DNA sequence: CGTGCGGATC
DNA sequence: GATCCGCACG
C-alpha cells in the first residue's frame, strides 16, 4: 500500500506499548483474551505496565476524525 | 526480570 | 497515533 510493507498494523499493541515502542500479543481480542484469561503482554509485563485496549477502544472510537 | 529507543508512512 | 522490532546488561 504506502507503509504496510515497512510494519505496523500487524495486531495493533497496549496503550504502554505505543509509548514504550513496542510490538506485542495483546490483539485485537486481547479483550476476548481476558475473557480466555490474558494478563499482559510482553510489554506491559516486563514493565508490569497495564495491558489495556479498553480507554483505547473507547479512545479512538470516540470523536470523529 | 525489567529498561528504553529510531524509524515507515500516512 | 498507530504498530513492529530487536537487543545486551546486571
Ligand atoms: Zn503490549
Ligand atoms: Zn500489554
Amino acid at each position: 500500500g504506502s507503509m504496510a510493507d515497512t510494519r505496523r498494523r500487524q495486531n495493533h499493541s497496549c496503550d504502554p506499548c505505543r509509548k514504550g515502542k513496542r510490538r506485542c500479543d495483546a490483539p485485537e481480542n486481547r479483550n476476548e483474551a481476558n475473557e480466555n484469561g490474558w494478563v499482559s503482554c510482553s510489554n506491559c509485563k516486563r514493565w508490569n505496565k497495564d495491558c489495556t485496549f479498553n480507554w483505547l477502544s473507547s479512545q479512538r472510537s470516540k470523536n470523529s476524525s
